[PDB]
This record gives C-alpha cells, sequence and structure tokens, in this order.
C-alpha cells in the first residue's frame, strides 16, 4: 500500500523524504506508505502519474484543468482546505499586492513589471490575466505574447522563456520549481519585496505568511477592481476573485485515490496543523508550500463523482478555456 508522491525538484524531494520517514514512525507496517518520485515540474508529475510512474501530486485548481486533458485524464481526489479546522475554506482570494505609495491603480498596470505565482495558476495567472486580456485594445490575444508586451518584464514560472524572454525577465528561465526563488505565492511576493516587480498576483494569505509584523505589512497595499487601494487586511473587499482549493490529483482509474485519502488523512492526524513538532506537513525549514500549501489546515475527500470540470465549476473551466483561445466578448 504505497502512494508514489511526485515531488517537484530538490526541496520538495527533501520534504517528501521526511514525509515518508515520519509516516513510517506513526503508521502500522500494513498501512499506506510514501514513495518519493522527483520530477522537474508539475507537468512532468502530471505525465508521470498518467504513465503510472507516480500516483499523486498537489496542483493549483487552474493546473487541475491541464491534468484533466487527455491523454493525462487525471482527477481531483483530495482537496486542501484553509482557514481553520473550525471553519474550513475550500477557496481563497486572488489579490494584487503592491507596495504602499507606488501610486498606480489597477487600470494603470500597463508597462509595469509583474510577479506571478506560475503560468496557468489561479491567482498568479488565470484571474489577473483573465480580467485583463479582453480589455486589451491590442488583439495580440495568444496570451503570452500579449502579456509579454503589456508588462515591461515579468516572472511567470513555467512560461517558455525562449519564445517569451519578457516573461522571464524577473526570473531568468522561468524555472518551474522552488529552485527559482520567485516561484509560487511566496516567490512572487519576494519578487515584489526585492523590488524586481511592481505588483504580485498572489493570494490573501501570502503577505501574512512572509511578514510577521503589521508595521512592515503596512508598507504594502492591495489593488482593488474599482481602481482604488486597500490595506492587505481588507482583502475581503479588495481581491480580484474567489478561487477553488488546490488539490491532489490522480488517475481517473487505478488512481489509488482511496489509499491516497488514507495516507493524507492519517498524515494530517499526526502531523496536521500544530499536531507535532517533529514533523509539519504544512511547513518546512526547506521552503514554503513544499508538497502542500503552508496555508492549508487539512484535507477533504473529493466526492467520488467529481471530475475536474465538475470540480472547477462551469464558469472557471469556461474562463480558462476562453483564456487559452483568447475568446473575447464580441468576437
Ligand atoms: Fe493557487
Amino acid at each position: 500500500k504505497t502512494v508514489r508522491w511526485c515531488a517537484v525538484s530538490e526541496h520538495e524531494a527533501t520534504k517528501c523524504q521526511s514525509f515518508r520517514d515520519h509516516m513510517k514512525s506513526v503508521i502500522p507496517s500494513d498501512g499506506p506508505s510514501v514513495a518519493c518520485v522527483k520530477k522537474a515540474s508539475y507537468l512532468d508529475c502530471i505525465r508521470a502519474i498518467a504513465a503510472n510512474e507516480a500516483d499523486a501530486v498537489t496542483l493549483d485548481a487552474g493546473l487541475v484543468y491541464d491534468a484533466y486533458l487527455a491523454p493525462n485524464n487525471l482527477k481531483p481526489v483530495v482537496a486542501e482546505f484553509y482557514g481553520s479546522k473550525e471553519d474550513p475554506q475550500t477557496f481563497y482570494y486572488a489579490v494584487a499586492v503592491v507596495k504602499k505609495d507606488s501610486g498606480f491603480q489597477m487600470n494603470q498596470l500597463r508597462g509595469k513589471k509583474s510577479c506571478h505565482t506560475g503560468l496557468g495558476r489561479s491567482a498568479g495567472w488565470n484571474i489577473p490575466i483573465g480580467l485583463l486580456y479582453c480589455d486589451l485594445p491590442e488583439p495580440r490575444k495568444p496570451l503570452e505574447k500579449a502579456v509579454a508586451n503589456f508588462f515591461s518584464g515579468s516572472c511567470a514560472p513555467c512560461a517558455d522563456g525562449t519564445d517569451f524572454p519578457q516573461l522571464c525577465q524577473l526570473c531568468p528561465g522561468c524555472g518551474c520549481s522552488t529552485l527559482n526563488q520567485y516561484f509560487g505565492y511566496s516567490g512572487a511576493f519576494k519578487c515584489l519585496k526585492d523590488g524586481a516587480g511592481d505588483v504580485a498576483f498572489v493570494k490573501h494569505s501570502t503577505i501574512f505568511e512572509n511578514l510577521a509584523n503589521k508595521a512592515d505589512r503596512d508598507n504594502y497595499e492591495l489593488l482593488c477592481l474599482d481602481n482604488t487601494r486597500k490595506p492587505v487586511d481588507e482583502y475581503k473587499d479588495c481581491h480580484l476573485a474567489q478561487v477553488p482549493s488546490e488539490t491532489v490529483v490522480a488517475r481517473s482509474m487505478g488512481g489509488k485515490e482511496d489509499l491516497i485519502w488514507e495516507l493524507l488523512n492519517q498524515a494530517q492526524e499526526h502531523f496536521g496543523k500544530d499536531k507535532s513538532k517533529e514533523f509539519q506537513l504544512f511547513s518546512s525549514p526547506h521552503g514554503k508550500d513544499l508538497l502542500f500549501k503552508d496555508s492549508a489546515h487539512g484535507f477533504l475527500k473529493v466526492p467520488p463523482r467529481m471530475d475536474a470540470k465538475m470540480y472547477l465549476g462551469y464558469e472557471y473551466v469556461t474562463a480558462i478555456r476562453n483564456l487559452r483561445e483568447g475568446t473575447c466578448p464580441e468576437a
């Protein structure tokens, strides 16, 4: 009863190893176990699982779309939840963080340098670019090029740096792993902090995860859709959108989902939020959001009938779909 977890590169690899070793000490020998398979990007993890080389990997809802597509055909099986065990949230808010006093508003993002969690991810890409692409007087709608031209240099992890070097200007190569310091929610944040980009498309918990003190966080703001700015504390009324939970995907058939649930259930039971000091499934000295998001507080089993589209919902799938085809209101 072994679940082959897909770690994306070194840090994740290291956490996966500790995840395997610590589970071995709390799970009876006849229980689920963790086998660590290391890959270079989430995409490879998707391909590996589809090829029956790995069994599970956690993906942002946006990337759940990709995993679904044939010949992958993966499905969401266990979702992460946030907030607290006492008030679980299977969603989060996409926010546009900026430094206080940088002056620009949402409508003045053109020519700025942007930091994205990753190409095709909910908060760092789908939401912001979605609300942006069609308003573009410019019909360079094959997205990447249009975005590369809209902003004056960015970091969009997993974007093809060869065709669009503009998209990797802030993080040369657009590394698609935590080895790239500007990867993910917190990487995109560092990109802003360091002053490499003017804005960071991340989530409502991101700043709180990186800045322990209100005084420092006070030097940042959120860009609201009505072209005004709000304090990072007020994301409820200043966020770009509410997006679905990141989730663990598996093969639609022979995915070992049940075994996956067990592993993760028992895992949260022993090393969930604030359970143990010897191991934390939701944090690591090796980095942020390795394997699972630090903001997650546990997991929820996805209903058996749910395929990726039912999970993402009609509007999001349609949006992602139009996004990738540049389908815009009118034509
Ligand atoms: Fe996300």
